[PDB]
Formats: C-alpha cells, sequence, structure tokens
C-alpha cells in the first residue's frame, strides 16, 4: 500500500547531500503495458552520483527517482503485459527508478530471468555494457592487446573475460593485491595493482609496442597513460571517467592538449560509448550474457558488502553505504543492495 524509495531532493553529485530516503510513498499501480516489480537486488552504478547531479537532462529539477537497475518477482502486471509474464515471475530490468521498493517496469523492456539472483543483475548494465562496446567498437581477434582499467570493478570483470574468450591478451588495473588476485583467477595475463606498480613503466617496458585496446573507465591520469600506450591504429574506447564524477563538474583533468597530435602520429582513435545509443544491440547482448552466466563460462562476482565495515548492505538506506564504498574503491565485481 505504502513503501520507501529513494528521491534525488537536490541537485549536487554528492548522493548522501542530493538524496533523501522517503518513507510513506503510495505504491505505484501498473499500466496495461506495465509490471509492477519487488525489487530484490539493485545495482549501485558509478553513474548514479552523475543522475543526482542532474547531467542526463539539466532542464529536469528534482524531485525525481532514481536507480538504474533492479532484479525481483512481477506482484502484479496489467492486461496486456499479462501476455508475456505472470504474477511472481522473475524478472530484470534496466530502467530508472530501481531504488524503491516497488517499481513500475513497462513489461516490453523487461528481461526474463530463471530466478532472482544477483549474479544475474550483474548482466543488466555492467555486462551489456562490455558486451555490446567490445564487439561493436572494440575490433578484437587473437592476439590482440588489450588494457582494462577499474578491471575489478562491476563493468570491469566483464571486459577483462570477453577479451579473454576473444583469444585476447589482457592487462587490467586495480588497486589492491587482492583485487589483482581476483584479475589473476578470471585469466588475467598481466593484473597491475596501480598503487604499488608504476603503471606508466610496466606498459612502457612490458609492451613496448603498445596495446591495441582500452577499455577506459576511470580518466584524469589513468586517460593519459592509455594514450600514450596506444599501438599504431590503437582504440581508446572512453566508457567512464569515474575519477572525475564527484566534482562540480564531473569531469577529470586530463593532459589533453596534445591529443590530437598523438592520435594522428599514431592513427589511433578515442571512442565514446554510451550504453543508450546501442539499444538494438541490448536483447542480444543480455541473451548471450545469461547464457554464459548460468553455463558458468562467465564468472559473475558480486560484491554485497558482506566484508564492509557495516556489513551487507541490506535496505534502501544501505545504498548511501554502498555508493560511498565504490568511491572508496573498496568493491571487488558488482555493488549490488540488497531489499530482503
Ligand atoms: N558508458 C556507459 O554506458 C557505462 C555503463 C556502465 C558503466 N560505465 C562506467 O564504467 C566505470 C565503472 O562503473 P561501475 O559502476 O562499474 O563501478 P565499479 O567499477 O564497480 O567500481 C568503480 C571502481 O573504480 C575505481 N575507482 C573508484 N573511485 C575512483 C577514483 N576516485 N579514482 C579512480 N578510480 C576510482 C575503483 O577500482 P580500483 O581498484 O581499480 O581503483 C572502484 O572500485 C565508470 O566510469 C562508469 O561510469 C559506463
Ligand atoms: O546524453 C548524456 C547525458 C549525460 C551523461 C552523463 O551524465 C554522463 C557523464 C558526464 C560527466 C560529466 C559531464 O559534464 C557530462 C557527462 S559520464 C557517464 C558515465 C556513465 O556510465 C553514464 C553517464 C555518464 C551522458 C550522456
Ligand atoms: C567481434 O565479434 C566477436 C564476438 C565474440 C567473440 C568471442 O570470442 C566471445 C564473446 C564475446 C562477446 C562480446 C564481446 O564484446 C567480446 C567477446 S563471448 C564468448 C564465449 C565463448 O565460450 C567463446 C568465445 C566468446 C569475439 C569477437
Amino acid at each position: 500500500s505504502m513503501m520507501q524509495k529513494l528521491v534525488v531532493t537536490r541537485l549536487s553529485p554528492n548522493f548522501r547531500e542530493a538524496v533523501t530516503l522517503s518513507r510513506d510513498c503510495p505504491v505505484p499501480l501498473p499500466g496495461d503495458g506495465d509490471l509492477l516489480v519487488r525489487n530484490r537486488f539493485v545495482g549501485v552504478n558509478a553513474s548514479d552520483i552523475n543522475y543526482s547531479a542532474g547531467r542526463y537532462d539539466p532542464s529536469v529539477k528534482p524531485p525525481f527517482d532514481i536507480g538504474f537497475e533492479g532484479i525481483g518477482e512481477v506482484v502484479a502486471l496489467g492486461l496486456s503485459a499479462s501476455a508475456r509474464y505472470t504474477v511472481g515471475q522473475a524478472v530484470a530490468y534496466m530502467a530508472p527508478g530501481s531504488f524503491a521498493e516497488y517499481t513500475v517496469v513497462p513489461a516490453s523492456i523487461a528481461t526474463p530471468v530463471p530466478s532472482v539472483k544477483p549474479e544475474y543483475l550483474t548482466l543488466l548494465v555492467s555486462g551489456t555494457t562490455a558486451y555490446i562496446s567490445l564487439k561493436e567498437l572494440g575490433g578484437l581477434s587473437e592476439g590482440k592487446k588489450v588494457l582494462v582499467t577499474a578491471a575489478a570493478g562491476g563493468t570491469g570483470q566483464f571486459a577483462m573475460q570477453l577479451s579473454k574468450k576473444a583469444k585476447c591478451h589482457v592487462i587490467g588495473t586495480c588497486s589492491s593485491d587482492e583485487k589483482s588476485a581476483f584479475l589473476k583467477s578470471l585469466g588475467c595475463d598481466r593484473p597491475i595493482n596501480y598503487k604499488t606498480e608504476p603503471v606508466g613503466t610496466v606498459l612502457k617496458q612490458e609492451y613496448p609496442e603498445g596495446v591495441d585496446v582500452v577499455y577506459e573507465s576511470v580518466g584524469g591520469a589513468m586517460f593519459d597513460l592509455a594514450v600514450d600506450a596506444l599501438a599504431t591504429k590503437g582504440r581508446l574506447i572512453v566508457i567512464g571517467f569515474i575519477s572525475g564524477y564527484q566534482t562540480p563538474t564531473g569531469l577529470s583533468p586530463v593532459k589533453a592538449g596534445t591529443l590530437p597530435a598523438k592520435l594522428l602520429k599514431k592513427s589511433a582513435s578515442v571512442q565514446g560509448f554510451f550504453l543508450n545509443h546501442y539499444l538494438s544491440k541490448y536483447q542480444a547482448a543480455m541473451s548471450h550474457l545469461l547464457e554464459m552466466c548460468v553455463s558458468g563460462d562467465l564468472v559473475c562476482e558480486v560484491d554485497l558488502g558482506d566484508l564492509s565495515p557495516e556489513g551487507r548492505f541490506t535496505g534502501l538506506e544501505s545504498i548511501f553505504r554502498a555508493v560511498n564504498y565504490m568511491y572508496m574503491g573498496k568493491n571487488t565485481g558488482k555493488i549490488v543492495v540488497e531489499l530482503p
């Protein structure tokens, strides 16, 4: 009848200062073509703070719902949606407003899943982003050298594994020896703990002819290093630049004044990627991702915060903790919050 949900009440990249937990909200009713989903797990994404900052559409004032992805049970649906879905059915989705106990989701974008497991949620945004970007833009093939930053993170774990399946030689950056071990377990050829080992030097010495593809999620100095490390005809894919998201503009400083010159000299490229521009590829990506997940051919690491200071991310209120956890760089795999 009523429920809790998170609401952006003030525009800001500081999640805590931007978002409020609202405690007596009416449970929304699904339309003819909608599902009403009781969320059991929701995804925490780096860009959640870009969203709370209002950067997706600056013409939109608070309050508005937040959260990009969820998985749970269909508890109610409109008549038309009932042709495909049924009450009690497990579904996952990528749609705004997942940070709530119940979310209305158009049946046409929902993804039927085998059951309500957090592993399936990792595929929705993090998995598809890696799958689609690398397939469409990566030009992957046997022997290509691929550099993945934030490699032990939500989407990084997939860029890593998929590149390995494409028979590429893969290098991955992360911030701890434990993260490096995780990378090794995913078949990383060259894990690099950037806190203990200078990435630029590793690249210059061990990969003198450069890397062919960069899956770049960090920005700033890491972006600078990756540009310098590009091989002839190399491709740097701008997936993100999380090092800048908390700043007032959300940007990270780069030493890019000489970027065009470097790109010309190497016939190399810098290519942006935004998941929402590739939705025509989404259903197929998710279909394949789900196969590998269920068959065990893809590790879908979940960080539910069980080893965080305050423990398992349970309840909407723990979303604040979980966001902070990401930005402290503590997570291995996808950050997920449970709503018991
Ligand atoms: N374009 C798209 O459609 C799309 C879709 C999904 C995600 N993304 C991007 O992919 C990247 C990762 O997002 P995610 O949600 O999956 O997060 P995530 O990788 O699971 O976690 C972020 C990781 O980045 C590193 N990091 C955190 N704060 C940092 C900081 N201030 N400076 C440098 N590094 C920091 C940490 O790993 P370390 O141990 O390596 O430092 C941290 O664990 C982000 O740029 C996100 O925006 C883009
Ligand atoms: C350019 O098109 C592709 C598509 C898939 C691949 C690839 O090798 C694989 C996958 C792939 C899918 C999407 C990507 O962006 C990269 C790799 S997944 C997978 C699973 C297996 O058991 C065996 C191989 C693969 C390589 C190039």
